[PDB]
Parts: C-alpha cells; sequence; structure tokens
C-alpha cells in the first residue's frame, strides 16, 4: 500500500520560516488558546509556520507570513480540541459566535480560549490586508465552519456519505478555503475582483484545495467509520482497504491533471497578481505534501495513476470543473 | 399585547411592474417542483414575496432580473417554512449551497435544489461573477444562522441577548436578501466601496432593524421578546416596550452614518445604500399589509446615540475610529 505522491509542481519555503516559526511559538505561550503546556506543546508540533511558508515563500513582509501563519495554527487547536465532535448543536453555536469574533472587534469570548486569539489574528489582517481581502478571508472562514458542521452532523449519526457528498464536504472542512485566502493577505498582492471570480480561477482553487484534502486523507493512513476517502469507498463501492487505496489515487490524479490542465490554459492571460496567487495554488499542493511527509530523500510519482481527460464517476457535484464553456 | 406604532421616516415605493411580476412567479411557483401538494404551493404564493422584493428595487430597469431575484425569496420561505433536525441540517444546508456554486451538482430526489439552480442560472446570465459570490456567500451566512438557530431549539439554549442578535442577523435572511440588489438594479458596486466598514455596519444595521420588525411581526419561537423575558426577567409588555428601544436606537444609528457616507457615495454604492432604506420600510410596510392608511411614529422611543449594553457583538456600528 502507499504507492508514492504524484506532485510535478515547485517546492519552495520562505527563507525567514526559522525567523517567523520562533515568533509564532512566542505568540501561541501568549495566546491562552490551550489549557496545559502539554497541549500548546502539540499546537507546535504542527510546524504550521513551516507549512504555511511553503504557500507564499517569496512574502515581502515577514509580518504578513506570521500573521496568516498563526491561523494555521489556530486553525489545528480549533479543531483538535472534542467534546462537539458528535454535538451538531452545541457547534453551530460555537461557529456562529467564532465566526461574528472574527467580523466585529467588539465582540467579547465569554471564556472561550480560542475567540481573544482569533481576534488577535482579525486584528493582523485588517493591519495589513484590504477591507476586500479581509472579506475573502471571513466568507472562507465560514465555508470552512460549514465544512466542519457537516462533518459532525454525519459523526453523530454514523452516517457515511457518498462520493459526491463528502468531496464537496471536504472541500470546506478541511481548510483549504481559508488557507489559500490568506495567500493574497501573505504576499501583499490585491487580486481585482474581476479577477479571483472568474469560474475558471474558483475551480483551479477548489481543485488545488481538493487534491490537498486528499493528501490529508492519505497523510491519515498512518494511524473503521472515520470519514475519509478511503472508508467512504469501502462501504459505497464494497472494496477492500488496499482497491480504494488505489481508487483514492486514482481519483485524486485526475483532479491533479485537470488542474494542470486548466492551470496552462489560465496562467498565459493572468495579470501580475493573479499570477502569484496561481504559483500559490502550486506551492501550497505540493508544500502539502512535502509537510506531510515530515531533509531525507523524498521519492515522487513520474507519472499519474489515471490521466482521463473526463470527470470523476459519480461526483456530479465537481463535474463543472470539466466544462471550458462554463470557465475561462 | 398592546403595540405602539413602527418608526421609520424613509422612503416607501414598489416596481411599477409588480403586479406583472407576480404573474410570471407564481407561474415558475407551479412549474418548480418544490412543494408537491398544490395547498402547500398556495401557502408559498400567499407570502406575496414579489411584493415583498419589488419594494426593495422599485426602479429596477429590467423586470427579469426583478423576477429571478424575487424567486429566491419565495425559495427562501418555502425552504426555511416548510428531517430539520441540527446533525440533518448540517449536511442539507452543504448540499443546497454545494448545488448554488456548482451547476453540475444533481438534486438526489431533494426539491428544493433543482429550483435553486433555475434561480442560480438566471443569476448567471445577469450578474457578473462577482455579484454571484457576493450571493452566495450571504445565502452560507444566512444557512450558518439557520443552523444556529435549529441547534439552540433542539438543545433548549434560549440565548442571551448578544448571540440572538448575532444569531439573527444571519437567520433572517436579510444578507441574501441585500446580496441581490445589484442583481435586481444590474449597478455594479466596486468591491472598494462595498467592503467599506461603515457599508457593512450599514448593511447589518438595515439587516437587524428587519429582523426584529419581523420579531414584532410574530406577537399574534426563539425572539427578542422570549430572550428578554429569559434573561432579564420582564413581562411581554416590558420587553416590547424594551426591544422597540433598542431597534429604534439602532435605525437611529443607521440614519446617522447613512447621512456622514451618503454625500461621498457614487452612483452604484448610491442605488444599493437607497436599496437597504427602501428594504427596512418595504419590510415594515410589507409585515402589516399581508389595505387602507397605516400610522408611523413620527419620533423614536429612545434617541440615546450610544452602543447597547450586553450587545458588544454590534457595539463597532457606532465605533467611528473603526469605520475608516
Amino acid at each position: 500500500d502507499l504507492p508514492p505522491i504524484y506532485c510535478p509542481l515547485e517546492s519552495a519555503i520562505h527563507p525567514r520560516v526559522h525567523e517567523v516559526e520562533k515568533r509564532a511559538v512566542e505568540w501561541i505561550r501568549r495566546s491562552g488558546m490551550c489549557a496545559s503546556e502539554e497541549e500548546r506543546a502539540w499546537v507546535i508540533a504542527t510546524h504550521s509556520a513551516d507549512f504555511f511558508a511553503r504557500f507564499a515563500p517569496t512574502a515581502a513582509d515577514e509580518d504578513r507570513l506570521l500573521a496568516t501563519s498563526l491561523w494555521v495554527y489556530w486553525g489545528f487547536a480549533f479543531d483538535d480540541h472534542g467534546p462537539l465532535s458528535t454535538r451538531p448543536a452545541q457547534f453551530n453555536a460555537l461557529a456562529g459566535r467564532v465566526q461574528r469574533a472574527l467580523e466585529a472587534p467588539s465582540a467579547e469570548d465569554n471564556g472561550d480560549r480560542f475567540v481573544p486569539a482569533l481576534q488577535d489574528i482579525a486584528r493582523r489582517f485588517r493591519s495589513f490586508g484590504t477591507p476586500t481581502q479581509v472579506r475573502r478571508f471571513v466568507h472562507a472562514h465560514r465555508a470552512w465552519l460549514s465544512g466542519v458542521a457537516w462533518q459532525i452532523g454525519n459523526q453523530a449519526r454514523g452516517h457515511m456519505p457518498g462520493l459526491d457528498d463528502y468531496l464537496a464536504m471536504r472541500l470546506l472542512s478541511a481548510g483549504g478555503e481559508p488557507t489559500f485566502a490568506m495567500l493574497e493577505i501573505a504576499t501583499g498582492a490585491e487580486v481585482p475582483d474581476r479577477e479571483m471570480h472568474r469560474p475558471a480561477v474558483r475551480a483551479l482553487t477548489e481543485m488545488a484545495i481538493m487534491v490537498i484534502a486528499l493528501d490529508n486523507d492519505r497523510h491519515s493512513l498512518r494511524k473503521h467509520t472515520d470519514q475519509n476517502i478511503y472508508s467512504v469507498l469501502m462501504h459505497h463501492r464494497g472494496m477492500s482497504l488496499q482497491e480504494a487505496v488505489e481508487e483514492a489515487t486514482k481519483l485524486r490524479d485526475r483532479i491533479l491533471l485537470r488542474f494542470l490542465e486548466l492551470h496552462d490554459r489560465v496562467r498565459p492571460g493572468a495579470g501580475a497578481e493573479l499570477s502569484t496567487y496561481l504559483q500559490g495554488l502550486r506551492h501550497g499542493i505540493r508544500g502539502n505534501a512535502e509537510w506531510g511527509l515530515r531533509d531525507a530523500p523524498l521519492t515522487w510519482a513520474e507519472s499519474p495513476s489515471d490521466s482521463s481527460p473526463s470527470p470523476l464517476p459519480g461526483a456530479p457535484s465537481i463535474a463543472w470543473w470539466w466544462d471550458d464553456a462554463l470557465l475561462g
């Protein structure tokens, strides 16, 4: 099992990653996010500065890379530590309160450990980004919390989503959206509304997010009714773990090929800011996989395990990624 | 039981082609396959939602954009009104929101999806992709609210004031409603103007006043009256007078900030802001009628310029230093 990852994309890391990691650890200790020192050590152990420094490896301002890096840490923390992990009614309200604290500086925590921390991140994002960029992050942020709400709903009932619902869900629950909405904030490069919201750019962003979500599901086979591509396929298709491992890799490789074919057609015409955003998507895909396999020599697959130029069978909710009349 | 007149010194108007739009919308609702029982579809038709939204965009040059936007209002009443346990809802919001963002998404026997996807297609043939994403994000924000409200209900959590006002911001469906003014008008608001805090604040304040006017339309399950009675130990009448003072103080702040922002605003942000105003008044007026003369309070029941205490989620509406 576990054949090497197909990832023919640029790998790079911010030359100031060590300095930014140092500050992030310091922020985390004063963040009051986590109860014990033992937990904070888990949050530090995510090496989320190493991670987000692979997405924005030429960020001119160490401060913007630090601010965005902080959210990746806050992100892990929020998701791991729960009592709410099969209590969707309570989570719906937590989600609402936390999302509100992101949009309303005046909002008060109510002994919620996470809120003041998020509110510090938000204060940073307003210092750096335009109100437009902040809203892009806020909206992405709620998108993610809708994903998590969906996933927690499923856990409560013991619902194993099928392929369509599972892929739809993970675009959101895996944190891809708020992660990519921080590119602009890290780099400074304000992508205009006309370009950022082209269907073709939306598709590329989702495809980037979906490959990262599937790389993460693969990364979580290093441990049975947990919600992941493997369980989904074993349930709905009657496959063995090994057969589903091969199917997962076929699907994921097909999405990545589409991402590269659409990138190859969009990028030539892209303006400077969109081009920088699109390099982030690529640096992100590769950075995720690389960060997941941790300077030991790493093996990659030279070819994909499936190169069908058409949409995924059984996943109509993503078929539009392949429809060029609806895009560019 | 005894209820004062509403303070609402805002322009009242309704699209001149409203009757022709209702005609077409009634017909789409018959051909929508949304509610099976015809009896149900009559409940939807009797929202008179075209009449509601014709008040928000009364000079909209294209009758088809006012039709498209009006369908969504019917859809929202139909979806929200008439499986809805929190766990199943989180999945249901997930799918419906995905069907709005992804035209290739397949109904899978859900009755609301094909109809929302028809609305989406119309929105995509009129609005720029920018205008559609604003509506999309607004639509999720509402679904997040309805999820919050369904959560509290199933657990027996009466929220405090702050939480209730935050929730209702979303669950009233004011965001998706106001995110349709641009799609009705065709007046493209540039991002540097739309995402100004000042404009966010004017948009949320219009939304909150609509949500609190809607609450007053229910004294005839979570509402400001229930919330204030539970957390402050008021009678129904102690809380009706308290609810009116919060609302009237929010609408005062709305008029104040509008008067600061409006002279500088460009043609398109200006159309939007008149849309906020037409919207608040339309909602109040539509609330009563659903047609002989209405009475209005000439004066606010509480003209304090300060932020509401015990509602820090909304205090920033009043902080000018933060509305650069």
